[PDB]
């Protein structure tokens, strides 16, 4: 049944993410890997993460990925290069959302952030939850969110 | 710029669902709950699962949630009822994908299985992974499953 055959990574396979015929894949040691999925092939090793990438997002040439350390990084699909630099956050990334231009990150300590992927630029900032972030959705400039306390919030950006 | 309040669940948020103006919230303790983003207001409690929902999908009004105790549901967003009968997994569920009308389930086991949404039958059934399955893709019938062992499988179907 299986359509190609992929080497995988050293360690536990930790996220996932696919657009058009390209499969990106993030580890528990840090590791990223490209794949091409009508050969099989891996087209590149990314330089990953310092941590545990916890997080993948694919759409239109750019991964948004992050880290166990708070690191948010934003790269081109063909070269791996970073687009754009993000500072990120001081707890680990535990959710990731990217619509349009907009990525949202999530973090254990129950930070979220908006990140304009064009220069870099932290958009919005707050405190959150103050509980870690377990799911975010980012749909037509509304944030929703959901953290270990129970709380489900409902941001509008703009 | 926070829009609505919510008032969530008494458990920790577990999975998050989002489609139109509403939203599908899954806690620890199997509760589901469904927000109007408008208005604010709680459209009702769902039956939920008998064990802690995992994951959540929520596309043209249908909900697929898969729990602990391995039972993925699939049910009509304004009634909460549900539509078909999936036999599910004999272990935890750990991904959920849901394109078109296939939804894609993977397990703690390492099995993937293939449900269509309008019959509830079961379309495919690999044995997928020697470890728990931990992420899932699936766009233009291909599937994409990652595992705890490191393992990343391609499927046509």
């Amino acid at each position: 049944q299986e359509l190609v055959s992929l080497e995988g990574h050293q360690s536990a396979i930790t996220a996932l993410a696919f657009s058009k015929n390209i499969v990106v894949s993030g580890a528990a040691d840090g590791t990223i890997k490209v794949w091409d999925i009508l050969t099989g092939q891996l087209l590149r090793d990314h330089d990953g993460h310092q941590s545990e990438v916890t997080a993948l997002q694919f759409k239109d040439n750019i991964v948004v990925s992050g880290a166990k350390d708070g690191t948010v990084k934003v790269w081109y699909i063909g070269t791996g290069q970073e687009l754009v630099s993000l500072e990120g956050h001081q707890s680990a990334i535990t959710a990731l959302a990217f619509s349009k231009n907009i990525v949202v990150s999530g973090a254990a300590d129950g930070t979220i952030k908006v990140w304009d992927i064009l220069t870099g630029q932290l958009l919005r900032d707050h405190d959150g939850h103050q509980s870690e972030v377990t799911a975010l959705q980012f749909k037509d400039n509304i944030v929703v969110s959901g953290a270990k306390d129970g709380t489900v919030k409902v941001w509008y950006i703009g």
